[PDB]
């Protein structure tokens, strides 16, 4: 029945992969990647007409009836994005009076106009001086001064964000201009009676930050600022020091972007490190059929691969299969081998993460890492003296790497300082990189494999942890994924793993929970909104990925012989194309929980080829 | 007569022109280069047994009779150099049995080993493991924390000093060991029984500093080094900021090298900054006919489009020949907008210089400015408003570089410190960069050329201290050419265009001067001997080069219609060649007066072409 599903599956993926024996699915996001792109040429003024033609398309075709833009196809009007984008086509050429612009522009007016959007956008348009730098909140340069051990020094901050305060400060140090012609002048985003309801700081604003900023702004003016030399070259220097290998920042489009833009205000662009980050860029494009030019917010190359090996083991292809060992042996020259920002708070521990990216040696964070490591786990290669060896190093750094709540983090430890979330600027997304479910998850199924079990206190710290997070109706919350389904699958497939008892009392009210939400066409979904409103947790159009998650929760805790599960594996087999992939018009992947929705091209794929291979085991 | 010389001589210049149109002429030195770029390939793991190859061709090539290699053609046989050479062969896979290693080694011998060289050789070797780190001078990363005003640091050094001191602290802050295989350890270059003859600091040794150093020695040692940690990322932080855009730095071989190895010894094989600085490299390299390959200690690609342009248009060529003006055109892109090391002691002084070689922004030198400038000041370009305007950038760096005593410096203003010439360590070449004669000359023909004249206080200022250097003989000493030939000419010609009489005494005393050291077959000639041995002051076999300065200052006194004059131009006429080029089988070119010495390949027919077209001036 089935078997014909996941042969053709296998192959599909088997022709995906790419030469080196790797594979890297597009990472999609929202248009706030390429509107801001438009204005970064902009400001280091190096616009390419034919590139500019390619983004209008795209943004365009984007564009929904209403005439906005979301966060995640079928998601609801974003004020942010539609402003950014509407300001980077009529830049590009678009007259306010055209349709689209005329549409868009209602809306943002609608909703309060430019004074309604996050500091980033105010931001960004104050840098090409439609908007008043004095009213954007203000990151001094001086920060660069706090210790290792005070409130709110960079260190305090999610390895994300650090890289972009760094270079956002030097920038801010300066408040530089660089006006748009005439022609794109958008005046028009004032022009509203509508009360501007602006968001404030995550956790909360305090009358303190608030009130210290306003400190901020008028020292800004003062006449001489003391040591503030000193601050700026601390913060070149510390981002000289950690440009990746492609020429980018983190791997990520903001502090890339942002650092370009620090290099350039410092009359730099004849240094290296400029040039390289600069042409950099490309490495990221893509380019679209239908003539459009997408810039992805990062890319996914390791994670892609990893996983896809998982799957196509799981499926049934042989450990030592030749063309799983390209796979094998190009990971291996993956690993870090020196030490990252992580360091700072684990100096004795020996490098041995993996990173998202191609080359981001300073940034491994601990989910690539259990992936990478369990998969090769899973391998027979040519050279067991490499691989038994990888995979200590990436074993212990993960162990080295376990939190105080026994939880594991993205790419810090003890990431939890509630600081920095009342801060003025951080106003979007996450700031602080704390221990996650899922994540703790993947490192739990990661040692299983190897054998430790419940025994072993590490486990035990974990499953403490994760028995502590579970939501009262039994399900898990999805932090890089979207979202109790993808939380609840993660834990449940990983305790299953760890020798605990899937019969457990929390295990079987969580497996519930999964039948409980399986919609009529047999599969599973989600919808992003279960970030917003809880009415949608395991809520959602049906998709491949999600379903394969819950099928995973079901066949782990045993009720893989069920109803429930047999339906869904149905699902799959018949919404699979002829060519054996699978569409997923959805978004079941998450930067920032309610702020930023990524899409996984791969997911669609690789995750129901896992899914059946592991119905076909308990078979 | 010699117009049929000049003919060929112009069409030649013009045929050596590249594309984008200007001049580059390869750079020529010594073995020391490619001998370093082995035992570099070597730390750095990467060697190519092809580049290999043709390395060990070249160096044999370039070995004479008696088995050693000099610093000059012609010179006497050089121990560091044959140290260094004969390592390098070693391990490329000469065996200490073949006669070309059995003579060198018997050279190195007879000198007193390995102990009789300098530090950087002995350095080197320590590197490798063949020489003990203890007894090398020691250069702490801590001198880092000398501030702008105090005795020794980093900026009281010459430009190119400076970069190779703050370099080597990072290196000589670990003390790394790079063992090479027992094949070709060198344990023979210590069996002596000869006395080891060392050499000493510069300027003498000062018990203070032999005690220092041993004082430093001594807490290496120490198990804890307090803020040594912060040393070290402050020499690194220097470096990556000053990053030359080819990669290089400072453009020079030297500081190059060691800064790839400081940043491997830091564990940044991957980061941008070593990546670049690797591959920039190549550019450096040049493929000998004869299948051997050098490495250019540096390259002057604006200094030969600079003189050459001068050459043709004295030669006779309209100022807006279409060939010269995309020379012209070129240059002006060359310009350098940004603030660079010299800003350190002229905050007010607006960018405007030019470098040396392509792209060198932190290091433009008076000399390439004042040549570029006074070029461009006879040119007509299509852009008159660019070439007014950089002319006028160029021109007021150049003021606001004089220094105290009136004469121009090479890279710096006032870098007249007497103390970095005692330590321990600067045992080799210059080490500060005051103010020379040849560079002032240089500078005032430049401003000669817009009609400023003695009246001006800038120029008497410099002619006082030209006055005053004078040697007693009536001729002047040549610091960047060899030697008093080049000096003499340079000063002579320059005096002459800042309107001063030509029929003083001190300038006849001058010209006197040159009649008397023409040889027999009508040229000048003067070896590099005459900076070690005066009786060699304007003595040597007759070069080209040499001989058209000599012509300068004759024409320049007004001596154009003379004896001696017409005798001189005999020469060139005659030992011209066929396709209106020129040998010189000698160098003419000063790295450091009695330590490095170079050939500049243009030389040879640019100076011959801007001499005639001067003496076709004076008739
Ligand atoms: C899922 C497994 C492995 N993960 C471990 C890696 C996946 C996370 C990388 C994708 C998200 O990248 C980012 C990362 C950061 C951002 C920001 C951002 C937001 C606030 C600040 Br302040 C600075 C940047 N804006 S958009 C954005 C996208
Ligand atoms: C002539 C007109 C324009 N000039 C202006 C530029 C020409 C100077 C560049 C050629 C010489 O380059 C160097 C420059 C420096 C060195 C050193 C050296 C010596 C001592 C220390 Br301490 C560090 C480096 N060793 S070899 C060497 C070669
Ligand atoms: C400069 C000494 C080299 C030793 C490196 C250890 C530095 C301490 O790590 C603290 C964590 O900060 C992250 C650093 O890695 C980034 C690269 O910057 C280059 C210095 O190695
Ligand atoms: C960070 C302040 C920016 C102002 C630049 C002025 C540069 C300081 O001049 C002091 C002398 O050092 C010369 C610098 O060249 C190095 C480049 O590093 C870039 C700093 O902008």
């Amino acid at each position: 029945a089935y078997a014909r599903t996941l042969d053709r599956a296998v192959e599909y993926l088997l022709s995906c992969q790419k030469d080196e024996g790797y594979w890297w699915g597009p990472l999609l996001s929202n248009v706030t990647m390429e509107a801001e792109y438009v204005l970064l040429c902009h400001i280091l003024d190096r616009v390419d007409r034919d590139r500019m033609e390619k983004i209008r398309r795209y943004l365009l075709h984007e564009q929904r009836e209403d005439g906005t833009w979301a966060l995640y196809p079928g998601g609801p009007p974003d004020l942010d994005t539609t402003i950014e984008a509407y300001v980077a086509l009529k830049y590009i050429g678009m007259s306010r009076d055209e349709e689209p612009m005329q549409k868009a522009l209602r809306f943002i007016q609608s909703q309060g106009g430019i004074e309604s959007s996050r500091v980033f956008t105010r931001m960004w348009l104050a840098l090409v001086g439609e908007y008043p730098w004095e009213k954007v909140p203000m990151v001094p340069p001086e920060i660069m001064f706090l210790g290792k051990r005070m409130p709110l020094n960079i260190y305090e901050f999610g390895s994300w964000a650090r890289a972009t305060v760094v270079a956002l400060s030097i920038v801010m140090s300066r408040q530089p201009v660089f006006p748009l012609p005439e022609r794109a002048r958008v005046p028009e985003l004032y022009e509203t009676d509508v009360p501007p309801r602006r968001r404030g700081a995550k956790g909360g604003g305090g009358w303190i930050f608030d009130a210290l900023d306003r400190a901020l702004h008028g020292y800004q003016k003062l006449s001489v600022h003391p040591f503030r030399r000193a601050a700026e070259i601390r913060a070149l220097d510390w981002l000289l020091e950690r440009q990746a290998g492609d020429g980018s920042w983190g791997g990520i489009q903001p502090p890339w972007f942002y650092a370009l833009i620090a290099l350039k205000i410092l009359d730099m662009t004849q240094h290296p490190a400029f040039i390289k980050g600069w042409e950099g860029l490309e490495l990221y494009g893509v380019e679209l059929d239908y003539g459009g030019w997408m810039f992805q917010a990062s890319i996914s190359p390791v994670w892609d691969t990893g996983l896809a090996v998982l799957a196509l083991r799981a499926a049934g292809l042989p450990a030592d299969h030749d063309r799983l060992v390209k796979a094998g042996e190009w990971l291996l020259d993956r690993q870090i081998t020196v030490p990252g920002d992580w360091a700072v708070k684990r100096p004795n521990l020996k490098p041995g993460g993996f990173a998202f990216q191609f080359d981001n040696v300073y940034y491994p964070d601990v989910d690539d890492t259990a992936v990478v490591v369990w998969a090769l786990n899973t391998l027979r290669l040519p050279d067991e003296r490499r691989r038994r060896d990888a995979m200590t190093k990436g074993f212990r750094w993960i162990v080295g790497m376990q939190s105080s709540n026994g939880g594991w983090g993205a790419y810090d430890v003890d990431n939890t300082s509630d600081l920095p979330n009342h801060i003025p600027f951080c106003d979007f997304g996450e700031v602080t990189d704390p221990p996650s479910e899922d994540v703790t998850a993947h490192v739990l199924e990661c040692f299983g494999s190897f054998g430790y079990d419940d025994a072993w206190k590490v486990i035990r710290r974990a499953v403490e942890y994760l028995k502590r997070e579970q939501k009262p109706d039994g399900s898990w919350f999805g932090r890089w994924g979207v979202n109790y389904l993808y939380g609840t699958g993660a834990v449940v497939s990983a305790l299953k793993a760890v020798g605990i008892d899937t019969r457990e009392p929390y295990i079987q009210k969580a497996l519930d929970w999964v039948e409980q939400h399986q919609n009529p066409d047999g599969g599973w979904g989600e919808d992003c909104r279960s970030y917003e409103d809880p009415a949608y947790a395991g809520k959602g159009a049906s998709t491949p990925s999600q379903t394969a998650w819950a099928l995973m929760a079901l066949i782990a805790g045993g009720r893989a012989e069920s109803e429930a599960a047999r339906r869904g594996v149905q699902y799959l087999v018949e919404t699979q194309r002829p060519d054996g992939g699978w569409d997923e018009p959805y978004y079941t992947g998450t930067g920032f929980p309610g702020d930023f929705y990524l899409g996984y091209t791969m997911y669609r794929h690789v995750f129901p080829t896992l899914a059946l291979g592991r119905y076909k085991q308990a078979i």
